[PDB]
């Protein structure tokens, strides 16, 4: 006898399991235990992940319910869940929008000056670097706090949050909420702070006192720099720190980028097709009894949508194993989600990945990991699939 197959399959991120393949095209959809001992279903096919997150009964917000099987425990407070409905609610969705895009005069050169630093900085010190903790993340930091409008120095402790905002864990985390209150009680702090005047935090500080959005709680301004920051700084970090072992491990590619940096663009997105930084399926809760291939999701079931189960779908990606710069349909992962929730960081994400990667490959055109690749150390029980070090030479 053996136990319901459990989730997450593999906590690595530089190779896709068998298994995946296997569940795709016997069972798309089928039933799996998670990390609380919940059941779930696990959706694995391009057509079968885009219909649920298409559709809007299966929601977000409700994952949060008391009682509802669950993926893992929360982080963050049970309305945060909601949080870009909370946004929209709010009347502030255009406003974040318009904030969070890599379009705001001197922030892509911002972004060129920090990684061609970074890079500079790591070849003074001479061979291994760690690509992660020394390169990808501070570059993602950095961003953040510039797109927000905060301080430089300040974006470090508020990266220490995150190797424990983002577990993915059967329990409720202590420290969690002890990051989460210090955090929020900082996004407040700069609200108050006549300093801050650009970015994100610059704006909703002139939002919060414009006579239009009185009513919004101060509670909701706190709440969106912390998790923009959050969710923002974890997001690129994690996803081109692993890109970049994707490109090491293709030194045709990285040889072709590097000789035609005009692809970038393209190479990115076959990155991000083929990326396994996310943990765990997307999380939605039924609403209604809805039928998803072969099954009748019951009102109140978690469903886990696998993203590289669409992503390495060959139906929709034919040969996906493989990065291809000439697909006809580059764009259509699903990498930044799909429908009500997909990222509305996807154009930052996308070029700090793009600017990193110009940057790295034009600073050490040789770089290639200093370790074998089985010796990355990768983070479990976490949100997202990470190598603890990244140590590279060149
Ligand atoms: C390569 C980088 C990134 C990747 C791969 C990524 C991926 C994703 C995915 C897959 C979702 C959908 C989650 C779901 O449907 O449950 C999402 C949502 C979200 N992302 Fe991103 N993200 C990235 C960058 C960013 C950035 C730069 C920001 C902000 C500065 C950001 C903020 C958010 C927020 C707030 C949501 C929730 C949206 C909603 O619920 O409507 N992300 N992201
Ligand atoms: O729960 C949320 N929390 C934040 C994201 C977040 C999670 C934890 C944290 O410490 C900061 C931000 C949100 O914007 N919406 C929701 C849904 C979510 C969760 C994770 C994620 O990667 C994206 C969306």
């Amino acid at each position: 006898a053996t136990v319901l197959l459990e989730v997450p399959f593999s906590a690595r991120g530089d190779r896709i399991p068998d298994a995946v393949a296997e569940l795709r095209t016997r069972e798309p959809i089928r039933k799996v235990r998670t990390i609380t001992g919940a059941e779930a279903w696990l959706v694995s096919s391009y057509a079968l992940c885009t219909q649920v997150l298409e559709d809007r009964r299966f929601s977000m917000k409700e994952t949060a319910a008391a009682g509802a099987p669950r993926l893992n425990a929360l982080t963050v407070p049970p309305e945060v869940v909601n949080n870009m409905g909370n946004i929209a609610d709010a009347g502030l969705r255009k406003a974040v929008m318009k904030a969070i895009t890599p379009k705001a005069p001197g922030l892509e050169q911002f972004l060129r000056d920090t990684a061609n630093s970074l890079l500079d900085n790591l070849i003074t010190e001479g061979a291994p670097a760690d690509l992660r903790n020394d390169f990808a993340d501070p570059l993602a930091t950095a961003l953040h706090c510039k797109v927000l409008g905060i301080p430089q120095e300040d974006g470090p402790k508020l990266f220490r949050s995150l190797s424990i905002a983002f577990m993915s864990s059967a329990d409720p985390i202590p420290a969690a909420k002890i990051n989460w209150d210090r955090d929020i009680e900082y996004m407040a702090g700069i609200l108050e702070n006549p300093n801050i005047t650009t970015g994100l935090m610059g704006e909703l500080s002139r939002l919060r006192k414009d006579p239009a959005y009185s009513h919004v709680s101060d509670e909701l301004f706190a709440t969106i720099g912390v998790t923009f920051f959050g969710a923002g700084v974890i997001s690129t970090g994690s996803f081109l720190t692993t890109a970049l072992i994707s490109l090491i491990q293709r030194p045709q590619l990285r040889n072709l980028l590097h000789e035609k940096p005009e692809l970038i663009p393209a190479g990115v997105e076959e990155l991000l097709r083929i990326n396994l930084s996310f943990a765990d399926g997307l999380p939605r809760l039924a609403t209604a009894d809805i039928q998803v291939g072969d099954v009748l999701v019951r009102k109140g079931e978690l469903v886990l949508v696998l993203l590289e189960g669409a992503n390495f779908d060959p139906e929709h990606f034919p040969n996906p194993g493989s990065i291809e710069l000439d697909r006809p349909n580059p764009t259509s992962h699903l990498a930044f989600g799909r429908g009500q929730h997909f990222c509305p960081g996807s154009a930052l994400g996308r070029r700090h990945a793009q600017i990193g990667i110009e940057a790295l490959l034009k600073k050490m055109p040789g770089v290639d990991l200093a370790v074998p690749i089985d010796q990355l150390v990768w983070r479990t029980r976490f949100q997202r699939r990470i190598p603890e070090r990244l140590p590279v030479l060149w």
